[PDB]
Order: structure tokens, then C-alpha cells, then sequence
RNA sequence: AAUUGAAGAGUUUGAUCAUGGCUCAGAUUGAACGCUGGCGGCAGGCCUAACACAUGCAAGUCGAACGGUAACAGGAA
């Protein structure tokens, strides 16, 4: 049901009296390929435990995306920290034209055709947050019609 | 029918986020070099010395403008 993807594993370190203590971090995303997506970030002493913590957090933090037949509704911009991303709907057969971190998010969410570009910092943790922030704020003609007090047909 | 279009990665720190340069993956060429080399089609071939040039060839034609006859070819001797 849920597609899981491991985006990045990093080794971090803190210093103590006896020397350095290493640990690992894991960044993952989960999604149902139909408009739901979440990301999790886990820390542990061993890689497998870090990944399992991340998968566990991701499943509890999914948001909803209003997709339009495997693509976006309109161009969107997302921002988080140094990361600025841009995404655009594309025609069928285009595929996912996106960088590695944006690709994992877009794919587990069910986006099949999209043109994307990451500006600024490409740190994966912040690119994922910016991507999901762009998808979560995307509007559909339904909600645009509702808030404006108009029918969908007068919108399109 | 004739705008179907947009990917990142490495490297500063014990580790982090940012900033910021450097480096890489692409496409291209009147190319050159190294190794190698079967055939065909279409194109392309002094980018440097507007340096100096042997030899041959690259502009003639008209006798229906004209006086003519060097030919050679006939007509006449
Ligand atoms: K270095
Ligand atoms: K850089
Ligand atoms: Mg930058
Ligand atoms: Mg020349």
C-alpha cells in the first residue's frame, strides 16, 4: 500500500571527554501514490535503527495533495531555510524531471509528470520540507471555486 | 498541424545550518593527437605566413564590319 523511500543517511558526531561519539541520521518519505505523502527523520547509533525510526515518524505525518491525473494543478513555489524549489505540471509521458530529493517525494505522492528545479541550498532535509510545503499549498479548481463563491465551470 | 518545457553531485567542520568559490556529469567543432580501422551514401577539408612562389592552365570571340592571303582545301593553270 505505502511506498517507502530512503533519501539520505548521514553520519554525525558529538565530542565527549573520551573522544568522539558517532551516530547516524536517516531521512525517508512514505506515500500511497495517490496524493498522500509524509517525511520522517530518525537518529540512532546504528543505521538500521535510524531508518526504522524515520519510517515510523513518516507514517504519522502524512499530508494530502490535490493531484490532477498524476500531475500538479498549477506551478508552485516552496521554501524552507535555504531551499527554494519550483514545480510545474507537465504533459503525459514527460516523467519526473527533478533532482534526487524532490524525485523521491514526488514519486511516493503519486506525481507522474512534473518539471521541477531546486534553487539555493540543496540540503536534502530542507529540500524535502520545501517540496512538501509546495505540494501542500497547491490549490484545486474545486477549492478555488468554493472559497470564491463560484461554480467550477465559471472558474475554468 | 507548425513554443512537449526546466534533475543534480563533490569539496571548508569534531559535527551542524548558511554563505561562497573551486571541480564534475551534458551538448557542440573547419578540429588536432594516441591506439585501432571493413564497406557505402551525402557533405566537409590552410583556422597559421594578406609569407615567398618553379611549371601548366583560369578570356575570348566575330570573315554575316574591313582591307586581305601566311597557311591547307578545293577550283582553275
Ligand atoms: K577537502
Ligand atoms: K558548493
Ligand atoms: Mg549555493
Ligand atoms: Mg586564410
Amino acid at each position: 500500500e505505502l511506498q517507502e523511500k530512503l533519501i539520505a543517511v548521514n553520519r554525525v558526531s558529538k565530542t565527549v571527554k573520551g573522544g568522539r561519539i558517532f551516530s547516524f541520521t536517516a531521512l525517508t518519505v512514505v506515500g500511497d501514490g495517490n496524493g498522500r505523502v509524509g517525511f520522517g527523520y530518525g537518529k540512532a547509533r546504528e543505521v538500521p535503527a535510524a531508518i526504522q525510526k524515520a519510517m515510523e515518524k513518516a507514517r504519522r505525518n502524512m499530508i494530502n495533495v490535490a493531484l490532477n491525473n498524476g500531475t500538479l494543478q498549477h506551478p508552485v513555489k516552496g521554501v524552507h531555510t535555504g531551499s527554494r524549489v519550483f514545480m510545474q505540471p507537465a504533459s503525459e509521458g514527460t516523467g519526473i524531471i527533478a533532482g534526487g530529493a524532490m524525485r523521491a517525494v514526488l514519486e511516493v505522492a503519486g506525481v507522474h509528470n512534473v518539471l521541477a528545479k531546486a534553487y539555493g541550498s540543496t540540503n536534502p532535509i530542507n529540500v524535502v520540507r520545501a517540496t512538501i510545503d509546495g505540494l501542500e499549498n497547491m490549490n484545486s479548481p474545486e477549492m478555488v471555486a468554493a472559497k470564491r463563491g463560484k461554480s467550477v465551470e465559471e472558474i475554468l
